[PDB]
């Protein structure tokens, strides 16, 4: 006799991985720009960030 | 004679695509006004700009 | 006599897509208020550090 007919196909696959990181929120209502980030202290003068050491 | 019985199931499916990009993060908010701009340095205290000299 | 059983079926169907991604971080770029406690603060490393620290 002839060989049996193809068997049913396999079941569905396992869920995938969660999605990528979401983007950060907004700068929406910005008044003052962040000072530099370098392990140094800054004070606010003349509409700018000047090293605090300058005065210490 | 009669054909052989129908074969066994197939291999489960491949894991689906990754998930959707997560939602964006929260607002920056809480931003503050420019300090005076007068050749004087200022520090941030009590939700206001106080002269740095006050403390030197 | 009966023939030989047939071969298993074709691959299964793709699975659901992965869960939703992780919630993003807050906003950045500007200066947010500093603690309001009668203390003076200076801007360092993107944070408000007690001026006294350096006095």
């Amino acid at each position: 006799g002839p060989p049996g007919p193809p068997g049913p196909p396999g079941p569905p696959g396992p869920p995938g991985p969660p999605g990528p990181p979401g983007p950060p929120g907004p700068p929406g209502s910005g008044y003052i720009p962040e000072a530099p980030r370098d392990g140094q202290a800054y004070v606010r003068k003349d509409g700018e960030w000047v090293l605090l050491s300058t005065f210490l």
